[PDB]
């Protein structure tokens, strides 16, 4: 941002509010497939910062496809609010948060 070159593909005006959310969220859930195989495919360790917070890598430049991936098995009712302001700033569909959101809460605090 401050060599002021906006040409690249990816956008850098809007990450800062993404990587301030995401390290005011902890995770609750143990990392799924997706991120082993998008990290075997550059292999690295995975740090133990993947117990408690969410890749940027498969967020940001990651398709929607695995944004739907990743935060099916983090959905909460105190994680709705931030997953869904995240969603805000994705400008992604919310419609498909909103029923995965609705299911999950019927069948983990309705249904018993």
């Amino acid at each position: 941002e401050r060599a002021d070159e906006k040409i690249t593909n990816i956008n850098i005006n809007q990450a800062l509010s993404i990587l301030k959310h995401l390290k005011s969220y902890r995770r609750i859930s143990p990392p799924v497939d997706l991120e082993y195989q998008y990290m075997l495919e550059h292999v690295i360790t995975l740090p133990s910062a993947a117990q408690t917070r969410l890749p940027f890598h498969l967020i940001f430049f990651g398709t929607a496809q695995n944004f739907w991936k990743i935060l099916s098995t983090e959905l909460s009712e105190e994680s709705f609010p931030t997953l869904l302001l995240i969603s805000k700033l994705m400008k992604f569909s919310l419609d498909t948060l909103y029923v995965s959101t609705a299911k999950h809460v019927f069948e983990k605090k309705l249904k018993p």
